[PDB]
């Protein structure tokens, strides 16, 4: 069937060297393959509201004692561009993880298999055009003939 | 190369507001965007067996001290349509999470670049098939002249 | 937009009956529903570099105190073809958990959707090289009526 997991969604930020939430802690969000802490490499964060609405807020984003992010002591749901650099500190300022491009961290990759099947129709396309050109080509030659 | 993370599939529920698992919470699963608490807002949830067979059981899901869901006291894998909402109980009765639909929590967005794609082979085919036509029609005036 | 969920893509490890890291744990990853203790079915693992090269490494898999995949007290990117069976152990040599294939617990199916989409294109195609071989037909009447 098409049915897939039920899983959890919403992240959780943990720390390195010990298992424990990165209480109190803060992540930076930037450009990919950069420092995120840098405010030149920062872009645009934004809250998705309930009704679907954005909000953009500043950095660096806050980690509650669960080890989730919040805004103005709520829950919320981040989102910025697919293709970004992260970096997580703790509340000691100690760095916990950077990410270079988050986008390379997908373990689906249907992606590039659709690639290779949209590479695959063109091909037949071109093939196609070819034939079309033939046609008229032909067709010019007739016209000719019997004018 | 096709290489991708080695990553852990199965979820783990944990608390809000304390790093904690779950113990002994539950979690519903609804129609997208409803209160899957309400009976008549859930759809069938299976666990999808070793084999690939799939076994409807009842609602509420039962998360363990590890923060996995359990059913007669094993893991297991459970499965539902991949547009659902979610709603996530301590064993105090306390509200952990609340997610409307699932499936706008993808980080990953290869689904509506492939879209765009499609979008645009079905425009060269358009233009092969006015080709097509204006063939045909050049073709039918050939026809005329010598018939 | 385009802008998707900001997630944490490092995975953790965590243990199936207490709420823990499996702290000292190993995995071991090997073909698609098979047995991935057991070497002959492990198949090759790599360190994926900061730079993007690849260090092809040992199995197990060792997990730190934080439920973090390490390598010579480093953490670390471990990258592998995406269908893969994988099995987790705690210090104790107890199993934590087993997983046939991994790319079987995606809850996100844009693969399937495209797949569909794909095969409806290549229908056109059909009926477009349908219709050039009646016209090359057509043509070749034609060339016979006025030669």
């Amino acid at each position: 069937t098409a049915n897939v997991v039920v899983s959890n969604p919403r992240p959780i930020f943990t720390e390195s060297r010990s298992f424990k939430a990165v209480a109190n802690g803060k992540i930076y969000i930037g450009q990919i393959d950069t420092d995120p802490v840098n405010p030149a490499n920062q872009i645009p964060v934004y809250i998705e509201n309930e009704d679907g609405s954005h909000v953009q807020i500043t950095q660096p984003l806050i980690i509650n004692a669960a080890g989730k992010i919040v805004y103005n002591g709520q829950l919320v749901k981040i989102v910025t561009v697919q293709g970004h650099s992260m970096a997580i500190y703790d509340a000691n300022g100690s760095q916990v993880d950077y990410i270079a491009n988050v986008l390379k961290w997908d373990p689906d990759q249907y992606s590039i298999e659709a690639d290779k099947k949209f590479k695959q129709i063109e091909d037949k396309i071109e093939e196609i055009l070819s034939k079309i050109y033939h046609i008229e080509n032909e067709i010019a030659r007739i016209k000719k003939l019997i004018g």
